[PDB]
């Protein structure tokens, strides 16, 4: 439940996501 700007970027892991963005189940940063 970390703060994260909504963007459509495919994540290969949470660390792949900017800031405190997490890798959503659909495989995007959220």
């Amino acid at each position: 439940q970390r703060a994260c700007p909504r963007i459509l970027k495919k994540c290969r892991r949470d660390s792949d996501c900017p800031g405190e963005c997490i890798c959503k189940g659909n495989g995007y940063c959220g």
